[PDB]
């Protein structure tokens, strides 16, 4: 069966949406995530209570703020999100160094990956998607990736005017299982969590979750992260 869902708001009225979220109940088991940037990290950490819920810092890569985040309570972390590659130049390699720097100062890493549209359309999804967790991989001992989480996003349906169906998600996720299935281990492919970062609503996230590898959302904080939520059933 299925590891436990994770439903992950990537941020980019945040108090409105905090109260939001901590008056939902949430009946069933899901981690449930908030990624701030580091301005907001005090305020969110403050506000947000509801206990299925905790913080995550995004794009540190230094050890001492690391350590210092830590120190704050913060123990998740977003790493390779994809502007982070397209536009500030985190290439495979730094981003795979932030994941080894995240795991070794004691954080749940959610790295994330994706292709271009360029490269999605020269047929490339494999081996660049495939390229980019190969980089993290290789910075990795097997049981770290007990605190390694995957997101995939498609970057070539992310303001391309592109869209992706559940099957090209589901496509998508499970070349990358498949990948971990035999390059880290079969037991380390069905624990793993592959989050889908793509385009996601109250009308398609349970579509979405139903397919075989897909384990959540790495989704936008916002006020239908409460349905994104209810979708991981």
């Amino acid at each position: 069966s299925k590891p436990q869902p994770i439903a992950a708001a990537n941020w980019k009225s945040l108090s409105e949406l905090i109260d939001l979220f901590n008056s939902t109940s949430i009946n069933h088991d899901v981690q449930c995530v908030v990624a701030s940037t580091f301005v907001h990290l005090a305020m969110t950490k403050e506000r947000l209570s509801h206990p299925k819920f905790v913080i995550a810092a995004q794009n540190a890569g230094n050890a001492d703020a690391l350590a210092s985040l830590k120190d704050f309570g913060v123990n998740w972390i977003v790493l390779g999100h994809s502007e982070r590659r397209w536009y500030y130049g985190e290439t495979n390699e730094i981003v795979a160094d932030k994941v080894a720097a995240a795991v070794a100062s004691g954080f749940m890493v959610i790295a994330c990956i994706g292709e271009t549209l360029q490269e999605r359309e020269s047929g490339r999804t494999a081996v660049v998607v495939l390229t980019q967790i190969a980089a993290i991989a290789k910075k990795l001992k097997k049981a770290d990736w007990a605190k390694v989480v995957i997101a995939y996003e498609p970057v070539w349906a992310i303001g391309t005017g592109k869209v992706a169906t559940p099957q090209q998600a589901q496509e998508a996720h499970a070349l990358i299982r498949s990948w971990v299935s035999s390059k880290i281990g079969a037991d380390v492919a069905g624990e793993l969590r592959i989050l889908y970062g793509g385009s996601v609503n109250g009308k398609n996230a349970r579509t979405l979750y139903q397919q075989r590898d897909v384990n959540g959302f790495l989704a936008g904080l916002k006020p239908e992260f409460v349905d994104i939520i209810k979708a991981t059933q």
